[PDB]
Formats: C-alpha cells, structure tokens, sequence
C-alpha cells in the first residue's frame, strides 16, 4: 500500500475519474 490523499473509493463519485483519472488507472483495486 501507499499514501495517496485523494484515495477515495466511491464508484459514482467525480473524485478524479471525470477530470483526468490520474491514479485509478494504476490503483485498479476499488473500481
């Protein structure tokens, strides 16, 4: 695991997915 402050889990949420999706692509575990 790693420190990432933005690291929320909510699939419906615009947490990063809509703006640029910078870290979901390397994370993959929650979505």
């Amino acid at each position: 695991s790693y420190y990432r402050p933005r690291e929320e889990e909510a699939i419906p949420h615009p947490l990063a997915l809509t703006h640029k999706m910078g870290w979901l692509q390397l994370l993959g575990r929650m979505f």
